[PDB]
């Protein structure tokens, strides 16, 4: 079925998240951040081995097959949970859940993926970072896609997954600016870098530099990958056929193959990572959730008190409803880890 | 000798700039800016003819020989005024002024080149923007680096020149949001995207469709260009054998020779656009000038009251210096164009 000494602590967080309680409770994440055109879609279907569209948070929940072999999707938002067929159906799917929901949305998408080409992984993407608006955009998009990405990375139980082209310089990406100001120490951010064929020949030496820790450090690393092109995407190169070219591309250059035998290349090797960075934010958590839900639980509850234990009837209502998500997700945790 | 139907504004705008009026009175100026990495340095060598390096405001006084045919150059800074044997020369003298000179600087290096190679103009480099401090930078070198560039691109005299990699979406860069900020109605910013050969293939169009103006909206424009990429500087390539590439470079390009065809690419275009922009922005001031100096001098003179008309003696000697500068620009002004 799966690894079960894996998934019970990535599935509870999942359910935490599905039960809606993450807008009152912080929950391990691993957010992805980029500067609009950084390569990270690519990057998702690279980690989850399917195409993808092409906004709001998508939750991407990875899961291993050690087993039927049998490709299995879903995508679920708002009311709605669609079985995706194959492989082929999920970019669809994406945006019919991108059209039925959706400014800037704060609206989950969750596509769940059971596959014996993925790891067991949960990310939660969100919208590319720009600076100016362009076509029609609200003039403050820039201001509303920070508050998005904000409300994530703020919380310490984030993970900030910062992407950014091998061609630009770290130190001059929105997405890193803002991970070392919610996280100054650089404690909890990663950085990977994409697009390593498009480095300025002359200058591959720092990129090995950066991925190397030795410019803007990391606690936690980067990892740098080679993930289909936009003539790929348009040709609609297989998934399974870019990984393919990606270590080939690793193994034959003249400067990152070095990283590679570092164990800081290969989208393989970034999904490894990724598991064992969620897993370790998450075990972080689980001695205090309990704490924290009862704190968090606590508090809601004196606010109740201002409206009296007809828009008075709602405000009571709603308040009452995220105390019984609270409560829900106390119940969830006492199950752990069955 | 000179063209003396261009010259005369252009060397009133820099004899007016050279008598330190500037920090006091608004002077036509093309402000060059862009994030770290943009290629700006290399679009100046091209400009210039010379190699630079490789940080302090860079005045590059171009001069167009119709005559001599003999290179001349001369590095000013502070008491400093040196002459430069011969091209090769230039980037020594420059470095070394960096380091006679020079946290983020404001004094001025001027490098005046005359050559049959160059056009009449006159630039204002600006350092290269960012995001994040690294290595042993001051924490707050992103506001330091701004604080400078806002002083100059504030001013509605400033034209700001935003030089943006091919391969980034315009709309990400600092630069263009710094210009954005200061011009809101684009009406005095230039776009010019370097490094083209450096793009994604399959994402051409998209560069086509950034430099016909139908992305971000410039009432200027924007230009392309493909100087000396990274290995080329190193080897030292002649600054005239890459004018050679860059022209084959468009008239071969599958996507980009409509923009040559367009009068959108190339360094000897953009030197002619560039000196047009300059000598309509100088006319612009030409009829101002004279009551903006009045102006700017009788509230200074009203400031030099309030010290009376030891700390006190150089206050008062400080503002009469100032007073006595605004007087010589008057006076050089009344020459024009003598």
């Amino acid at each position: 079925q799966y690894e079960e000494k894996v998934r019970p602590c990535i599935d509870l967080i999942d359910s935490l998240r599905a039960l809606g309680v993450e807008q009152d409770l912080a929950l391990p994440a691993i957010a992805v951040i980029g500067d609009q055109s950084s390569g990270k879609s690519s990057v998702l279907e690279a980690l989850s081995g399917v195409a993808l569209p092409r906004r709001c948070p998508l939750v991407l929940k990875l899961k291993k097959l050690v087993n039927e072999d049998k490709w299995r999707g879903k995508v679920s938002y708002q009311d709605y949970e669609i079985e995706i067929s194959d492989a082929s159906e999920v970019e669809k799917e994406i945006n019919k859940a991108q059209n039925a929901i959706a400014g800037i949305s704060h609206e989950l998408i969750t596509l769940e993926i059971s596959s014996r080409d993925v790891p067991d992984l949960t990310l939660i993407d969100l919208p590319g970072i720009t600076r100016v608006a362009v076509g029609n955009q609200p003039a403050d998009i820039g201001y509303k896609i920070k508050t998005l990405i904000k409300k994530y990375i703020q919380r310490q139980e984030t993970i900030s997954l910062v992407v950014v082209p091998s061609n630009v310089d770290i130190a001059t990406t929105e997405a890193l600016s803002m991970a070392q100001e919610v996280d100054p120490e650089g404690d909890r951010t990663i950085g990977i870098l994409t697009k390593p064929d498009l480095v300025d020949k002359g200058t591959e030496d720092k990129v090995v530099d950066v991925v190397r820790n030795l410019v803007f450090h990391l606690k936690k690393g980067y990892m740098i990958v080679k993930c289909r092109g936009q003539q790929e995407i348009q040709d609609q190169l297989s998934l399974s056929e870019a990984l393919q070219r990606e270590k080939i591309f690793f193994e034959n250059h003249p400067y990152f193959r070095d990283l590679l035998e570092e164990g800081k290349a290969t989208v393989p090797s970034l999904a490894e990572k990724l598991t064992s960075e969620l897993i370790t934010h998450i075990s972080k958590s689980l001695p205090l959730l309990e704490n924290q839900i009862k704190e968090t639980h606590q508090r809601i509850t004196e606010e109740l008190q201002k409206y009296g234990v007809s828009d008075t009837s709602d405000k009571r209502k709603f308040l009452k409803e995220r105390l019984a998500r609270l409560t829900q997700a106390r119940r969830r945790l006492a199950q752990f880890p069955g």
